[PDB]
């Protein structure tokens, strides 16, 4: 799968197997020991079952079966709903830590932004995709981590960070909503269908109001617009574009992050804002999305940075706390 | 609805301000020598209905007389609806256009400064406070600096610094259309009136992850109740178009329509909380005015919208609601032709 080369610390001969337990995903960072090969892994955590059968296949392929060689790290929620399932789930394990969710996200960017090499970049459909080389001026920074939620880190010294704020309206928002109105059974169908999209039969548009023109005044603000009579069956049987309805609710749920984003960097006088979690997928549109609304709300002073690991944060800040 | 207010009639010009949004069109008027100032709001979406409503108003509290009747229009609306209106009313006296922020901000003064048991608060554990700023209680500079969050099809956000003094500030597209357009296709509620009703006897946490589904417990600086996901537990052919009836179809009632209604209400009115803190938090604004046609003196809005400036500000900033909130616009519209009348 994905892989990143990087001496790690074997000196405690433990295979550490880090897992950050969120609502809806399960990531995991490790390193066969003596390999040099930081390794990535991403499932969901609905049926708890499935995941812990992915923890024992992780240990079964890459630790040669040896539990008694193996250190869990647990982070994220689940990292409490879950902490004593997991000894229930791996009695002969070496140890089971935790660390804490805030402290891994900060931990793990730390890491990816000093460590390694083509990890953080820019994305704009004009200019494309700027390695930026932070691991060859850093701080303050935002992290806007993008999950089932939204959370929003400031990041002050290496160590110095606080949630300065969050949202409800997050990737579960944009997920729920889209499989729930389309039957997408895949993020991925979301992100194809949003490509092709027109939000502009759903959404009510600046020119649609008064007469820029492409900006929009109300996502999915078209759509709204005894028994004695006909059934009120022209309504019911109204439809709208599975494609148009994946575009306006991409761009609802990502303008309106870009805007807190904005707005949380405005009130601490910041000017870096990374990108985290499992929201932006690479998809160009949704990190265009994204960066296009940072810009907008500064006039281009303040900048959105991505991360090729965004799904691994807080999982590799619990990988390095093993030592 | 209507208010009791000294009007000068001038030379008996019959004023008929319009704030055409998005969906509504809100009318404010007085019949000659009232003293009454008079509301109405109408769809747009049925133009016989509303132009109609224009006709009604001008032959029973005018007397017919199309040739002394002034319309002043105003909202995003003001210039796509002019030529309706002047095709409607070719015999009147003349109409004009008021500009949609000045109209709002000379409305909710207006409002302020002269009309009692207006302004209020509104929580749960409070019930409705009359916050008395037309008396001299709540008077000077109490009052000022203020925001207005005008909740329609999206959302608009004004600061107020001191009388004259006013600005737009990051509104939203995540307003009232996007709240009514999601749960109309949804659920298939035939009214906003029917999405709340449904809101109101509705449990969020059936679609909803909080906290508590999480962290297994409280966690930072959240009960274990907060919202952490809204419908982030509802993710758990080449076909191209959705229907209410496709997905009523599809999904059966694997979730149920009042659990969607006040998990979505409490998304949007949550989002609107907050980006209205973070713009008072950015300006130094205590004051927070909801506007437009959103709230609708719904109790559980109302208390969802104070208590996300209660909570976003540990209790330092206050949301005011307005018995006329719908009529902010249309207020301003009425006062400038009234001006131009005397
Ligand atoms: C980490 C987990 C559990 C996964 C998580 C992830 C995302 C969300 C998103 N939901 C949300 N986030 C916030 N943040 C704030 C900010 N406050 C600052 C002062 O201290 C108190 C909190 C208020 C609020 O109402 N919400 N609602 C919640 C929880």
């Amino acid at each position: 799968t994905q892989e990143i080369s990087y001496n790690c610390d074997y000196g405690d001969n433990t295979f550490n197997l880090a897992i950050d337990i969120g609502g809806t995903l399960a990531k995991v960072v490790f390193s066969p020991i003596h390999s040099n090969r930081l390794m990535f892994y991403t499932i969901e955590t609905e049926k708890i079952d499935k995941f812990m059968e992915l923890l024992h296949s992780i240990i079964k392929e890459h630790n040669n079966g040896c539990y008694r060689m193996t250190h869990i790290i647990a982070t994220g929620g689940g990292a409490f709903k879950f902490y004593d399932l997991l000894y229930e789930n791996f009695p002969q394990i070496k140890g089971i830590s935790r660390f804490e969710e805030m402290e891994g996200l900060i931990h793990g960017l730390d890491f990816f932004i000093h460590e390694i090499p083509d990890e953080v970049f820019t994305y704009n459909d004009q200019d494309g995709e700027r390695i930026i080389p932070t691991s060859s001026a850093i701080y303050p920074y935002l992290l806007v981590n993008i999950g089932s939620g939204v959370s929003i880190l400031k990041v002050t010294e290496p160590n110095n960070f606080s949630r300065v704020g969050g949202s409800s309206l997050g990737g579960g928002t944009l997920w729920g909503l889209l499989s729930l109105i389309t039957g997408a059974q895949t993020y991925d169908q979301m992100l194809d269908w949003a490509q092709e999209g027109d939000n502009s039969s759903v959404d009510m548009l600046v020119g649609d109001i008064y007469g820029k023109s492409s900006a929009i005044a109300s996502s999915f603000g078209k759509v709204f617009q005894y028994s004695s009579h006909e059934s009120i069956e022209k309504n019911n049987g109204q439809m709208f574009k599975n494609p148009d309805i994946c575009k306006s609710l991409l761009f609802a749920i990502s303008n309106n992050i870009g805007q807190i984003a904005y707005l949380q960097a405005k009130i601490n006088n910041i000017q870096n804002i990374y990108f985290g979690g499992s929201y932006t997928r690479g998809h160009l549109t949704t990190m265009n999305t994204l960066s296009y609304a940072i810009n907008f709300w500064s006039q281009g002073s303040k900048q959105a940075f991505f991360l090729k690991h965004e799904g691994y944060l807080g999982a590799m800040g619990a990988f390095l706390s093993a030592s």
